[PDB]
């Protein structure tokens, strides 16, 4: 439903942010 | 509705964050 | 409207985060 | 109340994130 | 528990973001 | 309660993001 799906979309966008931030960290110290 | 539309705007902004962070990761990767 | 205004302030802050991240990505791109 | 204050605290933490991201962008292109 | 699980996935993703940001900060510090 | 505790964990993680981003900003500033 509208609210459950909105929170899922927020979680998914934050997982994409987390992946990219780990890629940036890994470029500096991996 | 007001709550649904605010949660949609939060998801949209986070997707823009995610895309920019992917571009920063791409710039730093070998 | 306390709940709606707090979600709108979260969206506003994330839009500022997205603007700044896009500025960082542009600074690093060719 | 518990939920209104929690969302305010989330907005405040995101404003601090936004300020720091703008400082990073400004260090690169200001 | 769909609403609680989506908020917990948001927290999980943000903890991953925080870990990666701390790794970036450590890479840049003296 | 479950919703209150998830929102507290989201705020805590974002404060950790904010602190790390402040440290990255400090590293890059003159």
């Amino acid at each position: 439903g509208e609210i459950a799906q909105a929170l899922k979309e927020i979680a998914k966008a934050l997982k994409e942010c987390a992946w990219a931030l780990k890629e940036i960290a890994q470029a500096l110290k991996g």
